[PDB]
């Protein structure tokens, strides 16, 4: 009848790799209407659909999760129905010949989220680095499972790395984590570099000015109570040049 | 081996329409990846496909064609190979429980064309009226062929019905031509009438107003060379009142 299993972010990916062969697999778009089937070949519809695809693929699975309801703000699935959480799952997606396309969150969005719901900093990222050739044959050339600072660095003028367009600050935007080659600028090595980078850009921001003063203590509080533990915030200045050039 | 037949745009309409039976057909966009296949949802992407599937129902029909390397502008398939002047097919697509959404062409370039190619005002539209419901099944609610003088009109303010903006003209703009309800602007009645709202809305419109004196006589003579046939354009002001309110 339906047997269905809870499973962990950790057990979603490891079985995706190894079960499923995803790395090896091999997919496509197709229209059918009539008796008449095509191959489709736009770029920019895969990466809105393998968010799609995975859904399929937990329901076929008999995977327990909940869908999200907020498009703009993380997770997309809950792997724990009894606990929404924990065991937050992000999926994303981008075209592996250039640089990470997708975004992470708007920022003034994120740094009033993690205050009120600290636990959104533990969401999975499962990150699909795909490719599709001139016949429209999609394969995952890559694929990754990745925490929100493990993702994400510093940029020249600000302390995370923002989509900043006429000095107004909109979204958070990942680094380029997986090149083998190490630049001056890496990724975040922990969460408290991560949220001290946060911290910063609230008061950089003119926008997010008016709360930074109390951001600080806000957050550690907000963290206690969450995780029953407390957190300690590296101040920004002393910690800048690990991810700055100078 | 391979039997490839030469057909006519009226027979490739009735070909869909009986031996098809597009009018009950049933489709859908789906994506396979690994062992897993999704329904695909995306409402805008039907549109686009469609033409891409005519495409894909030609060729396995054995149908002889040629593509259009032009996307801009007018045709997008030629159905006879020797002679690219006959046999021109537009394929159109819009949902059907909103208004027609497609552009005929920008009007700058279009006014220029029929005057170097007066036989593009003889293309054939193979208009799909597509719907998809909730759960992503699509099907053609209506079909039909047309030319382009059918299935465009006048409006309020310009002789032929435009997309303006800020008062700068770009593309010609379809009709609602189905409608049984009859409103005060009907659809033009034949390519003359059409004709005469494209030269008067060259003059109307600044950015083509410099090439509006002579437009009548070089489409004239032009019409003529290409199908040795003569050709009455007459003026908008005369016939304006069978197309406007008053
Ligand atoms: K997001
Ligand atoms: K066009
Ligand atoms: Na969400
Ligand atoms: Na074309």
């Amino acid at each position: 009848g339906s047997h269905m299993i809870k499973l962990t972010a950790q057990q979603i990916f490891d079985k995706l790799l190894d079960e499923e062969k995803i790395l090896s697999a091999n997919g496509q778009i197709r229209f059918f209407l009539g008796d008449v089937d095509i191959i489709v070949k736009q770029k920019d519809v895969v990466g809105n659909i393998i968010q799609e695809w995975l859904g399929g693929w937990l329901r076929k699975r008999e995977i327990e999760f909940d869908v999200s309801t907020n498009t703009q703000m993380p997770p997309d699935f809950f792997l724990n129905k009894k606990d929404r959480s924990r065991e937050l799952l992000e999926v994303k997606a981008f075209n592996r010949n250039a640089s990470p396309g997708f975004d992470i969150a708007d920022f003034k969005m994120y740094s009033d989220e993690i205050i009120h719901k600290p636990y959104m900093l533990d969401v999975d990222y499962l990150i699909f680095g795909y490719d599709m050739d001139d016949n429209g044959n999609v394969t995952i050339k890559d694929l990754w499972l990745k925490k929100v600072w493990q993702i994400t660095r510093s940029m020249d003028g600000w302390a995370i790395n923002l989509q900043v367009k006429k000095g107004v600050v909109h979204k958070i935007r990942p680094g380029v984590w997986y090149s083998i080659n190490k630049k001056n600028m890496p990724m975040f090595e922990c969460l408290e570099d991560f949220v001290s980078a946060i911290e910063e850009t609230v008061y950089q921001n003119p926008a997010t000015r008016h709360n930074a003063s109390l951001w600080k203590r806000k957050f550690e509080e907000a963290y206690k109570k969450h995780y029953n533990r407390s957190i300690s915030i590296p101040r920004w200045h002393e910690i800048a040049h690990k991810y700055k050039k100078k």
